[PDB]
């Protein structure tokens, strides 16, 4: 992925039908301005490891304002404009400090997973607490199938 460009475009039918944002690689300040941010040291998505993702909840478009409303089972999806990704929440929303870093690992002690897998994680940006979710890969499905279930 290259530094500050768009890699992907996430739903999540939580935060309403219409709610798409790019996901772009890094997370420096100027990055988050401009949409949802991947920490550039995770990995990517769809990958092995933890596909981790930052974004605001109450400056710059606000794209993570109703992160308290998300929930277990809920769905995070992902376009790369080859496969659309779907990712199930497990565990959270889940309330820590700025400095708790080993929430984005690729097993987060505070995750609950006890083993690999495809994680994601979702936090936001306070620099107050933050939110996380954690969430692992459900399905995976060619974008010439259509939207995946998730998003019908």
């Amino acid at each position: 992925y290259t530094y500050g460009k768009p890699f992907a475009v996430m739903y999540i039918p939580r935060l309403g039908f219409t709610w798409n944002k790019p996901v772009l690689e890094g997370t420096g300040t100027e990055v988050l301005k401009k949409g949802l941010g991947h920490y550039a040291n995770t990995a990517r998505l769809g990958q092995k490891g933890n596909f981790a993702v930052a974004g605001h909840r109450r400056t710059y478009g606000d794209p993570f304002k109703d992160f308290p409303k998300l929930r277990h089972g809920d769905e995070v999806v992902l376009t790369d404009g080859t496969t659309w990704f779907t990712y199930v929440i497990d565990t959270g929303p889940y309330k820590t400090v700025p400095t708790d870093v080993e929430v984005i690992d690729p097993v987060p002690r505070k995750s609950g997973y006890e083993r690999e897998g495809r994680y994601l994680t979702l936090t936001t940006c306070e620099p107050s607490h933050r939110l996380i979710v954690w969430a692992h890969l459900d399905s995976t499905q060619p974008v010439e199938a259509g939207k995946p279930e998730a998003l019908r």
